[PDB]
């Protein structure tokens, strides 16, 4: 595939769940995490349709998105552009 693979997955996925539902997002090995301020608003079968994603489960105010090893961090890396609150990335220290 072309490489916007990544960036459209990000799209279809902050699209679904509504970009001001979110309040921040990390991810782990495998899942991108997103903490939503109502689930009850998230599609979990258009989710679970997006290209590469796995399966989705929502516990502990985590919406996760299972998408596998390094297909993780491609999707997190062009979320990370959008602006949203992402937290992986965190701050610098100060001296």
């Amino acid at each position: 595939s072309n490489a916007n693979k990544y960036n459209k997955i990000a799209n279809e996925l902050i699209k679904i769940i509504g970009e001001d539902n979110i309040i921040s997002i990390t991810h782990c090995a495998t899942r991108l995490r997103v903490m939503v301020k109502d689930r009850e608003i998230i599609n979990d079968k258009k989710v679970e349709k997006v290209d590469e994603v796995k399966g989705v489960f929502f516990t502990s105010g985590q919406y996760q998105i299972i998408l596998g090893t390094g297909i993780v961090n491609k999707v997190y890396a062009e979320v990370e552009k959008m602006g949203l609150k992402t937290l992986s990335k965190k701050e610098q220290d100060e001296l």
